[PDB]
């Protein structure tokens, strides 16, 4: 039978194809959060002396994510698919503010904005790759897209460089580690998604 009868805008998609793109797409955000934050850390917090505190609030940490690889094996449930959606959506808002404040930042107008505008867009792409993957791996899932909330950056007019820096230091830094976590799950899921030998 024809792969795509006539011409459907939706047409059919191979779970492996989108999953493979979603697995690699997660690495792209890693570079964005890594370089986008590093360009900021070395620009506004260049050896500031106060950003050396081990700070990793990570609002998504509250999500029921796997504590370690051993627990992830113990999980083996739809929670993995739900956790990815919660993490990617949780950063959809925080990235919006980073782009708005950076857009008006004379010190960071297009430099950091270039990564901030593309980092918020790729994060949503993983969402679609995941929503079809979760809907294909677990057809029972009707529409699961619950994510944490946001309680940081109460006011973005903080002109203080030391205070405002914390505003993005907490977000951009956790944005990187979390982007890796979202990327890590696609790698583990690959083991039972396309090839038994992987991860």
């Amino acid at each position: 039978l024809p792969i795509c009868p006539g011409g459907a805008a939706r047409c059919q998609v191979t779970l492996r194809d989108l999953f493979d793109r979603a697995v690699v797409l997660s690495h792209y955000i890693h570079n964005l959060s890594s370089e986008m934050f590093s360009e900021f850390d070395k620009r506004y917090t260049h050896g500031r002396g106060f950003i050396t505190k081990a700070i990793n609030s990570c609002h998504t940490s509250s999500l029921a994510t796997p504590e370690d690889k051993e627990q992830a094996q113990q999980m083996n449930q739809k929670d993995f698919l739900s956790l990815i959606v919660s993490i990617l959506r949780s950063w959809n808002e925080p990235l919006y503010h980073l782009v708005t404040e950076v857009r008006g930042m004379q010190e960071a107008p297009e430099a950091i904005l270039s990564k901030a505008v593309e980092i918020e867009e790729q994060t949503k792409r993983l969402l679609e790759g995941m929503e079809l993957i979760v809907s294909q791996v677990h057809p029972e899932t009707k529409e699961n897209e619950i994510y944490p909330v946001w309680s940081g950056l109460p006011s973005l007019q903080m002109a203080d460089e030391e205070s405002r820096l914390s505003a993005y230091y907490n977000l951009l830094h956790c944005l990187r580690r979390d982007s890796h976590k979202i990327d890590n799950y696609l790698k583990l899921l690959k083991c039972r998604i396309i090839h038994n030998n992987n991860c």
